[PDB]
């Protein structure tokens, strides 16, 4: 009981610690006594809002379907008998000790560190691209680690199934997730479901390792773009024709000419098969950005790289789940259905 407020957490969890403050509730350690083990438990009360019932179904559907050691796993859902009573509903998961943003706000990573993170985002990466997933708010405080530094893949409330057919809109069409990792094709012509918008994020995710600060810290939409241009130089005639839409290519051919800046003179002091494949992964043109398998074949990742202990899913989601269509009462009930197999005997 209480820890602030209620948190409740059954016989098998004992001696709770406040952690810290969700998106829908509060967080703690406790000690699990089944594996003898401490572990994180996350309070989720959703059931007042459509988008909260929302994101945490989406969430609960993924994370039960995906089985992988760089990727958060649910490990036990604690919630009431019925519907009726069920007003929270706690998720437990591997206690984690700090994330990715914690620790570049302080420490400096070794290449080697920064090579075997970069080896563990792409292997969980290859897995949920593999299951037809995009994750879509890749950054370091979305990536784990432990005291040992295993890194795991959290937070899909914004992820989607794939749909590359479908991924033409206007220009500056409004976006959801975090603004300094999205790709620039997001503020041009896409909605982001193309597989090409996570390895963008996990380029930003790298230059960021490399030099402990963010490299496109855009404070807004376009601003975010001549950031990008800043870096990259302008984007060629090439690269233009593949943008249709008018707006958006007289938009681009309005900015003044802007060169590339090498990457050895941001990051001198960054192993060089590093900056080739950060050069890679952060290409403007997203049909010719490197794809997740491609870059873990790069010869930065050499020592690490082995395709037969790099899993894909079993199961693909070909859905999408159809989410936006229904009233909380159905996201409540669904939840409530998701997370049965929890439930002493059933
Ligand atoms: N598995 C975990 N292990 C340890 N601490 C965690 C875990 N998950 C979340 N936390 C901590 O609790 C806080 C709230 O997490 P979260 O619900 O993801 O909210 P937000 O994404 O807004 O930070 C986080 O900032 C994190 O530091």
């Amino acid at each position: 009981m209480v820890r602030g407020q209620v948190f409740d957490v059954g016989p098998r969890y004992t001696n709770l610690s406040y952690i810290g403050e969700g998106a829908y509730g509060m967080v703690c350690s406790a000690y699990d006594n089944l594996n003898k083990v401490r572990v994180a438990i996350k309070k989720i009360s959703p059931f007042e809002h459509q988008t909260y019932c929302q994101r945490t179904l989406r969430e609960i559907k993924i994370l039960l379907r995906f089985r992988h050691e760089n990727i958060i796993g649910i490990n036990d859902i604690i919630r009431a008998p019925t519907i009726e009573q069920m007003k929270d509903v706690y998720i437990v998961q591997d206690l984690m000790e700090t994330d990715l943003y914690k620790l570049l706000k302080t420490q400096h990573l070794s290449n080697d560190h920064i090579c075997y993170f970069l080896y563990q985002i792409l292997r969980g990466l290859k897995y949920i691209h593999s299951a037809n997933v995009l994750h879509r708010d890749l950054k370091p405080s979305n990536l784990l680690l432990n005291t040992t530094c295993d890194l795991k893949i959290c937070d899909f409330g914004l992820a989607r199934v794939a749909d590359p057919d479908h991924d033409h809109t206007g220009f500056l069409t409004e976006y959801v997730a975090t603004r300094w990792y999205r790709a620039p094709e997001i503020m041009l012509n896409s909605k982001g479901y193309t597989k090409s918008i996570d390895i963008w994020s996990v380029g930003c995710i790298l230059a960021e390792m490399l030099s402990n600060r963010p490299i496109f810290p855009g404070k807004h939409y376009l601003d975010q773009l001549n950031h990008i241009l800043g870096i990259l130089g302008s984007p060629s005639q090439e690269d233009l024709n593949c943008i249709i839409n008018l707006k958006a290519r007289n938009y681009l051919l309005s900015l003044p000419h802007k060169n590339k800046v090498p990457w050895n003179r941001l990051f001198p002091n960054a192993d060089s098969k590093a900056l080739d494949l950060l050069d890679k992964m952060l290409t403007f043109n997203p049909h010719k950005r490197i794809e997740v398998e491609q870059a873990l074949a790069h010869p930065y990742l050499e020592q690490y790289y082995d395709p037969s202990d790099e899993p894909i899913a079993e199961a693909p989601f070909k859905f999408d789940m159809e989410l936006d269509d229904l009233p909380k009462e159905k996201l409540k009930e669904l939840i409530f259905e998701e997370t049965a197999r929890f439930q002493p005997g059933y």
